[PDB]
DNA sequence: ATTTTGACGCT
DNA sequence: AGCGTCAA
């Protein structure tokens, strides 16, 4: 009773841009806008592969990982953006700008956690303190939330929809207790209206969110009504809302750990959590894990939103799968130089804009009929931001993996360099 | 022959 | 450190 803790000490969101890439090209392209659209990485290989695609393309079908040309007998009139290529590579530089554009307006709000490439957390606890002094109990109106759904409302068109479970919300909340958890996550969804306003007007960019007490239900909310939407999970919404919801779908269980829950405890959603105790999970999933389900499962989550608004690495990654894996000395140095031309640009530019500069090279190769993802991977100094330096120092730390008695073997179907551990500059 | 990323955990 | 998991 008074002492079981509820998880309801912050307010936590998640924006995440819609379509992200899909929108970048269709800013720049205006002839892409409002049309199903994705964006595509190389094009001989079956008209390239889909990394983003339109919700208008998503009502055919399209989906990421499809071979365009499969997309196409999907959706004949799919356009197509094509990610630009640099020495022979994908090269992302549009996205992380377009990115950067995002993440320093929502920074204006709260710090940030940058969370993918499309995608931030922020703790809203202390702004909503301040906007609820600042109301002086005051009610909130439903104009202050024209893009809101409160999960697991109404009870008892869409529009409409989302209309009646607003108010039904409103009509119960009491504005005159400032520590109401309800009433501080409503401020936080007025405060994220006014973000994703920010957002959209200052960049073109629509974008999605939720609001709750962490970062888990955060993220889950956010996905709840996707496109140009942002919803509420409020600690009561939870036993409903996970009673139906299957394990997969929670952040970090989309995987192994995921499977076996489910295949351990023989249950199918995250509510059906509650019935194990702490100790039976940790004895299955391990202490950490354990402890983690059990409160998770009761929609209480500690991890706590980092002050990061930077990658903490940069890194440059090819592929050559099949028929293309590099066989020759030749070509090895050849690639790996192209990789470090692209890095000692991206890093130049970083420790220009960031004041920082990276201390540790890694390197990362898979040889052809190795099952793993990496044969090999290890790390060197980056003393200097000079892309032959880097490409040979990565060579020296490969050359013994080539059994070869001129030529590579086995050949080599990847490459992949990243800087990593920054110090400030 | 989806690829190109990038954070964090384990031992 | 090097390897693995998870998700964008
Ligand atoms: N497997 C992958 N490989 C490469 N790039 C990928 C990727 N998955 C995503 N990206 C890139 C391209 C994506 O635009 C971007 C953000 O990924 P999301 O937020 O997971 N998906 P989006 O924003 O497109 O749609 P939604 O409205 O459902 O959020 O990351
Ligand atoms: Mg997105
Ligand atoms: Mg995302």
């Amino acid at each position: 009773g008074p002492h079981m803790a509820t998880g309801q000490d912050r307010v936590v969101a998640l924006v995440d841009m819609d379509c992200f890439f899909v929108q970048v090209e269709q800013r720049q392209n205006p002839h892409l806008r409002n049309k199903p659209c994705a964006v595509v990485q190389y094009k001989s290989w079956k008209g390239g592969g889909i990394i983003a695609v339109s919700y208008e393309a998503r009502a055919f079908g399209v989906t990421r990982s499809m071979w365009a040309d499969d997309a196409k007998k999907l959706c004949p009139d799919l356009l197509l953006a094509q990610v630009r290529e640099s020495r022979g590579k994908a090269n992302l530089t549009k996205y992380r700008e377009a990115s950067v554009e995002v993440m320093e307006i929502m920074s204006r709000f709260a710090v940030i956690e940058r969370a993918s490439i499309d995608e931030a957390y922020v703790d809203l606890t202390s702004a909503v303190q301040e906007r609820l002094q600042k109301l002086q109990g005051q009610p909130i109106s439903a104009d202050l939330l024209p893009s809101t759904y409160i999960e697991g409302l109404p009870q008892g068109q869409k529009e409409g929809m989302r209309k009646q479970g607003l108010f039904q919300w409103l009509d119960s909340l009491q504005i005159d207790n400032l520590t109401s958890p309800d009433l501080q996550l409503t401020v936080g969804a007025v405060i994220v209206e006014e973000m994703r306003a920010a957002i959209e007007r200052e960049t073109g960019f629509q974008c999605s969110a939720g609001i709750s007490h962490n970062k888990v239900l955060a993220k889950l909310a956010c996905g709840l009504n996707k496109p140009n939407r942002q919803t509420l999970v409020s600690h009561g919404s939870v036993p409903q809302l996970f009673s139906q919801m299957p394990i997969r779908k929670i952040r970090s269980l989309g995987g192994k750990l995921g499977a076996s829950v489910i295949e351990i405890l023989g249950i199918e959603y995250m509510g059906e959590l509650t019935q194990f105790t702490e100790s039976q999970l940790q004895s299955h999933f391990g202490e950490k894990n354990g402890s983690w389900l059990y409160a998770m499962c009761r929609g209480i989550e500690h991890d706590p939103v980092k002050p990061r608004q930077l990658p903490k690495t940069i890194g440059c990654s090819k592929n050559f799968p099949g028929k293309t894996a590099l066989a020759t000395r030749e070509q090895v140095q050849w690639w790996l130089l192209q990789l470090a031309q692209e890095l000692e640009e991206r890093l130049t530019k970083d420790r220009n804009d960031n004041d920082r500069v990276a201390t540790q090279l890694v390197v990362s190769i898979r040889v052809q009929g190795d099952k793993r993802l990496s044969s090999l991977r290890r790390c060197c100094a980056l003393t200097r931001y000079d892309a032959h330096k880097m490409s040979h120092d990565a060579f020296t730390v490969i050359k013994n993996c080539n059994t070869s008695g001129t030529e590579w073997s086995p050949p080599l179907t990847m490459l992949f360099l990243c800087a990593t551990k920054f110090s400030a500059s």
